[PDB]
C-alpha cells in the first residue's frame, strides 16, 4: 500500500446457507482498537493485596475468606486481543436466527486481521491553561504484533473479567494488557485455634525458586508494522464437539416407561395409579410398586457439596457442581435460589450495558434447565429399601455427598449469548476434564492462538537507564481488528403438535431496553441459547 | 395373498452356530398377539394420584415419601409391542447353552414382522340371559402399524413394569397402551417445619406453557394392513459393546501379588505372612506391611449413600449404586440385606408365573458378584497413614461418602434372563452414562424403533361428535409377530484345571417348577447371566 | 388389490426442505371419512325461508334487513371434498415452522387419493328395545367419485361455512352435500314509503326462464369403486402469485425522507422539528412544511363507506374495504371496533374447537397491520391548500368516500391459520379482481378440481317409481381420502439489529388451550400468517 492507502475493508454482517439438514454461519466481525503506549516497557513480578472485603479478623469466624483475591503474577507490557466472547461476534437477531433454526452448533474455523494502523504522537505547547495539544501522526512509528500458533505462552483468553472486544460494532475497543499467574502459594487454614472456629494464614507468598517466567520475545516471532502495513493470521481450524441448543426437562422420573394408570373418565378427573402390577423395582419392594423405586437404566443429573470452598495451593476457590434450575423449589420470588450452579455477569457499557459510568448485572439461574435439578440437602438415604417403611434411624436426610458416579447423565450450561465465552484452553493433565463448567467448547488440540499487541517504544532525544516514561515520546494508535469465523449447525424442524416458544428476549425485560435512546445506549439481552425444550430419553 | 392365503409362518427355534472362537447365536420368536379396539379414539393428557401408601399425614416424619407414583403423561390410543426381554427370545435350554459356551456377547441385528392378521366384530342377538354374541370376521377393516426407525417419538420400551411379549411360545400375548411422560414438577420437601422432621408439598401440577405433545400421525408414516397383508420392519443393526458373561471374586485385596508367606508344614498348618519384607505401602508405614496397606494400581468397587433418594423435579427417584453381592456380610439368612444394589421382578402369567390371578416374585441378591462389595458404613477413614495407630479422634466409621473415583474398576449386573431387558436408549446430553443400571446393551446409535399397532375405528351409520365409543363397532383383532435377533458370542474354554459350577437352576429351587404342571402352569427360572467366575486384574 | 388388500397408507407428516433461499414444503395429510347414504337420489330446486332475525315489522326501520339468507339452489345428491382451508393440511408447529422461516410462500402443485374404500348396510333384527343392529359390510357395492378437472361446475369450495376437512388427523371427517345457487331475484327497497325509512321487497323469486341446471351426470365423468379398488386424481399444478408472510407497519407518515429535526441533548429531550427548511409541499404551502402536507409519489390504505351494504339482484351484501387495524384508534379495550374490514370465524369440535356440541369463534381485528388504517369519518378535506387554515366552510369531516385510486398501495389480509380458505376461483368477467378479500391465493387458470363422491344407491327387491328411500338398503361408507400439496417459500433472514418477536400462540391465550384435555379436547390457535414486520418503502 502506502502512506496513502488503506489497507483493508469493514465487513460485520454474518451469513447463513441452509443446504439440507446443515447450516453454515459465517460470523464477521469488525471492530476498531484503541492502543496507548504502554505503561512500562518491563515485565515485572509482583504480589496484590488480599483483596477488598476479605477479614482484618475473626468476627466472622472466617467465613470472608472467600472474598481472597491474592494472587501472584507477570506483568506484560503486552495487551490482548481475544474475540473469545460470543457477541463479539453476532448481534441480538443473528444469535436468535441461529438458536432458532439449528438444533445444535460447532465452531469451524477462524480468521483474523489487522489493518489501518494508524500511530500519533500528541504533543503540547504552552503552559496553564493556555497548553495547546497537537496529535501529529508518525508515519514511521511501529505497531508489534505477536500471535502464538503454538500455544507457547499462558493462556489467559477466558473471557472471565470479560476482557473481550466489544459487542457494538460501533463503537471503539480498548484492550487490556497480557498478564498471567506465577507459583505462588496462599493457604489459609478455617479450622485454626480452639474450638477450630478461626482462620489463619499458612503460606502467603511467591514460590520464587519454582517460579517460571517467559517473556513474548524470546517466545513467539514479532511482527513490526508501519502505518502502510496489515497483519493476517492464517487460518484456524478448531477440532471440539457440537454443542445441545435446546433444554432438558426430564428427570429419572420424566423418562421411561410410565407408571401403569387407569385414565380418568370425565373432564375434572384424575387417573389412577394401578395398585397390583408387574415389574422391576429396586430392593425387596414387590407390593408398592412405586414409580419412585423403579429401577431404571441411568440417573439424572447428580448432587454436590453446593458451592464447595477448595481451599488449594493458590487459595480458595469454587469447585462449581451441575448446572440446573431451581425453579422446581422456588416458591417465594424475593429469596433468591443460588444452587443450581448459576452464574451472574457483571458488565459494561462496551459490553452490553446501556449506562456509562455504573455496570450492570445478570444473574443466570438456568431456569429452563430442570429434571437435572438435584438440591443436595433435599434429598436421602435409607438402609435397607423394601416392602416395610425404614425407622427414625436407618434413614438419613441433609448430607451433601457428591452423587456423580457411573450410571449419571448431565448437561452443561451451554451458550450463554452476550457475556459467554466461546471457546477453552484444555488443561494438559492425565484425567482431561469430561465438560466444562462454562464454555461450550473445548479445545482438543489447542485453542485459537493469543494475538497480543505492542506499540514499539518512541525515544526522545536522550535515552537513559534510569528513565523509564519521561524518556520515551507519548504515542497512541487506532487500527481495526477484523475477524471471521464460521459455524456448521444441524437444521431444527418441529419435533411436536403444538406450539413452541421461541427465542426471545428475557422474561420480564422490556424492548424497550435493547434498542438505542435518545444518547444511542442501549443493552444486549440476555439469550440462553439452549432455548426451546427435547427429549433426553 | 388375498382373503384365503396365509401371510407368515411360525418360527419359535433358535439356533447356534461355532466356528472357531466365534459363535453365532440366532434367536427366532413368534407370537400371537390378542388386539382390543383403542378405548379412547384421542389422545390424553392427564396427571394421577400421589399413588398408594403414599402418606396422607406426618406419622412417619416423611419417609413414607419414597411411595410417590404421581406423573403426567399423554395417553395414545397405539399399543406396543417390544420384544425387549431376555426369554421373548431365548427358552431356559437356549440360555443355558449361551452363557456356558460364551465368555461374551453381543447385539447383532433385529428383523421382525406382522403377517396373518384377523380382525373380527362382536354382534350380540337377544337381551338378557338368552343375549347371544356372533364373531364374524370383517374382511375390509384395517389395522394400523407405526414403526419409528428415526427415534422421533418418546421411548417407554424399557421393559421396566415388564409389559413385553410373553415368555412362552404357545400362549398368546396382550399389550398395553404406549403412553409416555409429559413436563410436570412433583417436589417434596421432607426437610419441612419446625425440626425439619415434616414432610410438604412444593409444587405438584402439569407444566403446560413448557410442554411436548407428539402424535404418533404426524411423527411416523402409518401403514394400513387389511387381512391379506403383511409387514417387515427391514433389518436394524445395533451398534452396542459386549457383556460379560461370567463374575468376579477379586476384590483388591484378591488381585496383585500376594504377601510373602512361609508355607505351611503338616495338614493343619497354615500360612505365615513374613514379618520383614520389602515393598510398596501408602502412608510412612514401613514396619507392618499390612496386605491392607499394599499401594495397588486400582481399586476394585465403590462406596455409595445406598438408597439414595433423589427428590428431584420429576419427584423421588433412587440413584442406584453399584451392584454387589451382600453374601460375605450376610450372616443370619433371616435378615434379608438389599444393600448391593439388588433387584426385584414382580411378574405374571404370561411372563413366567405358574399361577394365573396371582403374581411371583424373584429378588435377585446377586450373590456370584463379590470383590466389587463396598458397604458404606463398614467402611473407615484415618488422618494419617503410618507405623502408628491413630487415636479415638483421626478415625472416622460411618460416613456414606461416594468413593467413585478416577481409580475405581466396576462391573454392572448383566443378563438377568427371564425378566431383564436387553437393550436400552442413550439418553441425550452432555455426559453420557458411562454403564447401565440395568440393561446389559446400550444402543450408540438410536434403540430398535417402537412398533406401535392400532385399530382403525370401525365406525357405524351414525357419527355423532359427541359420541366416544358408542359410536364404533367392537372390534378386536389377532395377528402373528414373528422376530430375529441375532448374537455374536466369543467361546468359552477352561481356565482352569478343576470343574466349574455350570449354569443351572436357581439354588433353592426345584425342578418340578420350571416344569409344566398338570394344568400346565410353570416357571421359567432365574439365569444369572454372569454365570461363572473369571479374574479381574 | 382384492377384498383382503389395503389400496393406501396414512402419511399426515410434513415435510421441509432448505436449499439456498428457496424452502420446498411438502404437506401431506390423511383423512378417514365417514359418507352416508344420500338423502335423496334426485336433484332439487327450491328456494328457502328469508332466515333468523330478519325483520317482519318496520319497528327497526328496516337496518334488520342485513339479516337476510334468503337463496335459491340445486340440491345435489353428492357430496364434496375440500381440502381448501390451511390446517387440513399442517399442524400449529409446522405453521410456526412456515411463517418464521420464510418471508413469502406459493402454492406448487397438489395430489390426493381415495383409498381403502369400505361399504356397509345396516340390518336390524326384532323390534322395540329389543331391536339388534347388524353391520354387514357389502362386498359388491360401489362408490361414486367425480372429479371436474375441467371446472364445468359451479365452484362452491370457497372455505366459508368452515365446510371442509377437519384439522386434527386422528379424527373422521364428514362431508357436506354439494349444492350451487340458482338464478334469482331478492331485491329490498330500505327507501321505501313516506319520509323513506321503511323497508320493502320488490321482487324476491326463483328466476326460471333463465335458470341453469347442471347434473354430475352430464358434466363429468364417474368413476364406479369397490372395495378393493383406490382413485388417484393425478397431478394438479397451481399457477398463482406468491403471499407477504410479514405485515406492514408504515403508513404515508412512516414512509420517505424524514422532517429535517434537531437532535435531543439529554436522555429526556426531545427532537425539535427545524422551521425553515427547503422542500416539496403541496399547495401554496412554503413556510409551514408539516410533515404532513409533505408530497410524496404514493399513498397506503384508502378510505371506504366500511360495512357497506350492497342491495344487489340476490340480496343484501357487504362489498368489504380494506383490511387494516384499529389499534391506533383503539382507546376503551372494552368497545370493539370492526371497520378495519376483520373478519371472525365460527368453527366446531373438527374445525378446531375443544368443545363438542358448543362451538367457539375468532375475531381477527387484524391488529399487526397499522400504517394502512384508514377510518373514513376521521378524514377530512380542504378546498385550498396553502399557507393559510380554512374558514368553518372549506373544511369538511365526516365523509365516506371511497379513496382507492391510482396512487395507493395496500394490503391484504394473508394466510389465517386454522379457518381460512387457501385458493380461490377467479371470476369470469371483463374486469377481474386486483386481489382477494380473504383467500390469500388467486387461481389464474381454473381452482383445483371439486371431488364430489356418492353412494350408488342399493335398491331392495321391489323398486317403486313413487318410492324413495324406503326403496334403498340402508348404507354407509368409510374410506380414507390422502393429499398432498407442496409449496415454495423464500427464506427469511434478519433485516434488523434488535430481536424479533417471533409466532407464536394468540396474545391473551395461555398453551393449557391447544394441548389435548383430560378427555381429549383441545383448540387450534390462530396464527396469523402475516407475523413479522417489515418496511414498506
Amino acid at each position: 500500500s502506502g502512506v496513502g492507502h488503506s489497507t483493508g475493508n469493514y465487513n460485520n454482517r454474518t451469513e447463513f446457507y441452509y443446504h439440507g439438514d446443515e447450516v453454515t454461519i459465517v460470523c464477521h466481525s469488525s471492530r476498531h482498537i484503541h492502543l496507548n503506549m504502554s505503561e512500562s516497557e518491563e515485565y515485572k513480578i509482583y504480589d496484590t493485596d488480599r483483596g477488598p472485603r476479605f477479614p482484618t479478623d475473626q468476627t466472622l469466624q472466617g467465613r470472608d475468606t472467600i472474598n481472597d483475591s491474592y494472587h501472584a503474577q507477570v506483568e506484560t507490557p503486552w495487551f490482548l486481543i481475544n474475540p473469545n466472547s460470543w457477541g463479539t461476534w453476532m448481534n441480538p437477531a443473528d444469535f436468535q436466527q441461529l438458536t432458532t433454526t439449528c438444533r445444535e452448533v460447532t465452531l469451524e474455523h477462524l480468521d483474523q486481521t489487522l489493518d489501518n494502523i494508524v500511530i500519533k504522537t500528541v504533543s503540547k505547547q504552552g503552559s496553564g491553561a493556555e497548553e495547546t495539544t497537537q496529535y501529529n501522526n508518525d508515519l514511521t512509528a511501529l505497531l508489534q504484533v505477536a500471535l502464538d500458533k503454538s500455544n507457547q505462552l499462558p493462556w489467559v483468553a477466558d473471557n472471565m473479567y470479560l476482557d473481550s472486544l466489544g459487542y457494538i460494532p460501533w463503537r471503539p475497543c480498548k484492550l487490556k494488557q497480557y498478564s498471567y499467574h506465577v507459583n505462588f502459594w496462599n493457604t489459609i487454614d478455617i479450622i485454626s485455634g480452639p474450638q477450630q472456629n478461626q482462620w489463619q494464614q499458612v503460606k502467603k507468598e511467591i514460590r520464587w525458586d519454582d517460579l517460571q517466567f517467559t517473556p513474548i520475545e524470546t517466545t513467539t516471532e514479532i511482527d513490526l508494522l508501519r502505518t502502510g502495513d496489515s497483519w493476517t493470521s492464517g487460518p484456524y481450524k478448531f477440532n471440539t464437539k457440537p454443542t445441545q441448543l435446546s433444554y432438558h426437562w426430564q428427570s429419572t422420573r420424566h423418562t421411561g416407561s410410565v407408571h401403569p394408570t387407569d385414565p380418568p373418565n370425565a373432564i375434572g378427573q384424575q387417573g389412577q395409579n394401578i395398585r397390583d402390577i408387574n415389574g422391576w423395582q429396586w430392593g425387596d419392594r414387590s407390593d408398592p410398586m412405586s414409580a419412585a423405586t423403579r429401577v431404571s437404566n441411568f440417573h439424572i443429573g447428580y448432587s454436590w457439596p453446593e458451592w464447595r470452598i477448595h481451599y488449594g495451593s493458590g487459595g480458595p476457590a469454587i469447585n462449581p457442581g451441575a448446572p440446573f434450575s431451581q425453579a422446581p423449589w422456588s416458591t417465594d420470588p424475593q429469596v433468591r435460589l443460588t444452587q443450581g450452579a448459576s452464574e451472574k455477569a457483571i458488565f459494561d457499557y462496551n459490553h452490553g450495558d446501556d449506562d456509562p459510568a455504573h455496570r450492570d448485572q445478570w444473574w443466570q439461574n438456568n431456569l429452563p434447565i430442570t429434571g437435572q435439578t438435584n438440591w443436595a440437602p433435599k434429598n436421602a438415604h435409607q438402609a435397607n429399601l423394601s416392602s416395610n417403611v425404614p425407622s427414625r434411624q436407618e434413614f438419613w436426610t441433609q448430607d451433601y455427598h457428591n452423587t456423580f458416579g457411573p450410571f449419571t447423565a448431565v448437561d452443561d450450561v451451554g451458550i450463554q449469548y452476550p457475556w459467554g465465552a466461546i471457546w477453552t484452553k484444555t488443561p494438559d493433565t492425565t484425567h482431561k476434564p469430561m465438560m466444562s463448567a462454562h464454555a461450550p467448547f473445548i479445545c482438543k488440540d489447542g485453542p485459537p492462538g493469543q494475538l497480543l499487541v505492542k506499540l514499539a517504544p518512541n525515544y526522545t532525544e536522550n535515552l537513559q537507564t534510569d528513565g523509564l516514561g519521561n524518556n520515551r515520546i507519548v504515542t497512541y494508535a487506532t487500527f481495526w481488528w477484523t475477524g471471521k469465523l464460521i459455524l456448521k449447525g444441524k437444521l431444527r424442524l418441529p419435533r411436536q403438535f403444538n406450539l413452541y416458544n421461541l427465542p426471545g428476549r428475557p422474561r420480564g425485560t422490556e424492548a424497550k431496553k435493547f434498542l438505542p435512546n435518545e444518547i444511542g445506549h442501549f443493552e444486549l439481552p440476555f439469550m440462553p441459547g439452549r432455548c426451546m425444550p427435547n427429549y433426553t430419553m
